[PDB]
């Protein structure tokens, strides 16, 4: 969502959980 970690939030997008 609004994180930059190394776990993507979803399979398609390129965003991460905080």
């Amino acid at each position: 969502s609004i994180g930059d970690s190394g776990l993507r939030e979803s399979m398609s997008s390129q965003t991460y959980w905080p």
